[PDB]
């Protein structure tokens, strides 16, 4: 199966798979059953921003999510990602809907990864920044229902022509280039990711959420991973 | 055929295809017969650095090459690259040898591309930086004789186990992700590239050179493009 | 006197000092009488963005200004800034009003300068980015009527408590650190600046404009440089 | 007195002020008596590199030091720097000698600080990179015996014309602009610093070391802070 590390922005509480009884941000290490969560005061129809950070010295995966005019939510988990993920990965965004639904619109996405070796200084890096997405966005691998270019955004899940979100949808976008997160000469490896999103629903109970994830390079959407599985996991184990 | 824009570091003068009678730096727009050249005081066995810059406002492709302790060489050419290249490209390094030969060793390579739209501000970017190359460098597409990982470098052309360059060799390395160099909302597009290289030969007359190039995404080494064609062109037209 | 290079966003046509008969963007080299202008379809009350670029290989100062949903305006001028400016400079934003007036509100400002030497690679750089300005913004030198922190913005000229712009106002903001734009070992020097602005006026005829400028490090607002002189020049010569 | 946070590269063991009995890297929070140390296999006459990282989510100050061909040393300490340092700081490098001595030569220094607010995204940043230092390096505040420009380097402590280090020397270099490390709207604040150094001594017992430090903006060298006090502290408390 794939290997997944993710930060979930989980809009729907599924208490039988360990969700708390409220929308939450969570750190997912090879399971949808988050290793750590924090309450997230999700705002339907507002643009929010998520930040994810990690480095190999501290071995702590941390995330922060906020909206304008509001306090932030944060979660952290101690994990050595070199013991979870392969040396080469892809990075992506995933989202889903089920019988409950929402738009999962990405307005911007940036990522920076650095590997500093013991040669003088000496730095290896990848950075990308999307503030618009066009119809044929050749540096993204789109999976499932994901599309680019409508209002210049990345729509991870299906939206009707009128703009209404659809249920039973899953989609992902992965950056085209593989990312090197460990190398034998590295003395420090780090990454940072940011994305801005708009989750809107006509309903009092939106579902299911958006995640930033890191995977094996050949990761694909698991069968049946609509809804609570966030397009990331094949089951709720 | 492919579409190629390149900056050549041309170590061998082929006067019947328009080279000046000395090693030179040149700007190549769809032909090995450079549109502009400048004299280049190439130093066998020393590490040099090349810089390439362009933006869509000025429409001027410029390059500078230098060694430590030495003066630089520079060349510029007025060209609207949106009239030459497709909207999506790959970027790469190429080198060749013929009956005359040299090592074509790359010690570092960086690239930055930016597309600024009329949305507030708003910036799209790709950056990469290699200061080492490992054996399985999954974010490079290696073509021909190119290899990575020997002494942590990118060897574009074949080198024997003892370190001696071989003749009749061609190789290229392209960054894995496609690069977006034009978009309909962009108000300014720019790129910059830098690479450090070591060209060494046991011979008084090294050949053939190294180039930084921009191509159609599916570019491959043309048949017969050893030697004076730099792994870039199918003929000398 | 000071030495000034500037890109003006000139909102009021002063035809006796060479302005065209419309709002314009211009390149000013030691004089308010621009060396080059282009028509600028200024939009009262909308947030716009300006970009300024230069490098020492091409010796061309270029600027672009745009609004969302609108075409851009651009201007370029061939000038070797090493023949105009000292080796160390400060960079800043300036604005003014006269008997006609406008707000001169800066929402964001970024700047990057690079000096690449002939040592391997080897790069020297300064970058800053402001997306908010607080009350005590210690890394800006504020001159004249400029203030920071109201609605998190930089107000270059005076605004009343109700938000109404005042006449006969001038103000500037300079980044605190001096900037090195020439060095004897540099093989390429470059800079880029971006700022986002909001010019609003209750009047059909706003005045006077906003400029990005580069000066001697000890530059101060010249006496009498309200209005058409943009806080930059002591006279209209 | 000043407020100092530093990462020390401590070349001389002063066991009565808590140094371990070997050269070490240490985290110093308002005292020379490090809160955490790690063994450092210092190599006389070789160029090394140090990296320092911190963010306000994790509240962990970490450092790594290495040489080419050698293993690294690392140290970390949990500290909320917003409870130690003021909101505005300067950043610097310091070094000293006493009756034992060494050169304290800086070949390169980079720094990046970021403040991400809850406005969309939205980022504030400062970055600088020095890979050479010239005679009149106007963006550095030099204190004590520090000089710039000899062989294009920053010599923090006194070196004779022949290149021999002198005893009883102290010197510092601070970046000219103040740095904003906390702001009330920030959701994440981070910094990273890197420097490359050459510590050489004719002696079997070099002293005293080099530190990267963060201070109140008006920090000056304390009286009597040669030798074991690293130009940072007024006493050994
Ligand atoms: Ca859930
Ligand atoms: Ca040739
Ligand atoms: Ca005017
Ligand atoms: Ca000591
Ligand atoms: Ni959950
Ligand atoms: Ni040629
Ligand atoms: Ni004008
Ligand atoms: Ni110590």
């Amino acid at each position: 199966a794939d290997t997944i590390v993710a930060v979930e922005l989980d809009t729907y509480p599924n208490t039988d798979i360990g969700d708390p009884s409220y929308p939450h941000i969570g750190i997912d290490i090879k399971s949808v059953r988050s290793k750590k969560t924090a309450k997230w005061n999700m705002q339907n129809g507002k643009v929010g921003t998520a930040h994810i950070i990690y480095n190999s010295v501290d071995k702590r995966l941390s995330a922060v999510v906020s909206y304008p005019n509001a306090d932030s939510a944060t979660v952290s988990y101690d994990v050595d990602l070199d013991n979870v993920l392969p040396e080469w990965v892809r990075v992506g965004l995933s989202a889903s809907t089920g019988l409950y639904k929402e738009t999962n619109t990405i307005l911007s996405w940036s990522f920076t990864s650095k590997l500093k070796s013991n040669s003088t200084h000496e730095t290896n890096a990848l950075h990308f920044m999307f503030n618009q997405f066009s119809k044929d966005q050749k540096d993204l691998i789109l999976q499932g229902d994901a599309t680019t270019g409508t209002d210049g955004n990345l729509e991870l899940t299906r939206v009707s022509s009128n703009g209404s979100p659809q249920g039973s949808s899953v989609g992902r976008a992965l950056f085209y280039a593989p990312v090197h997160i460990w190398e034998s000469s590295a003395v420090v490896a780090s990454f940072e990711a940011t994305f801005t999103f708009l989750i809107k629903s006509p309903d009092s109970h939106p579902a299911d959420g958006i995640a930033f994830f890191i995977s094996n390079i050949d990761s694909s959407i698991p069968s049946g991973s609509t809804g609570r599985l966030l397009g990331l996991f094949p089951d709720a184990n």
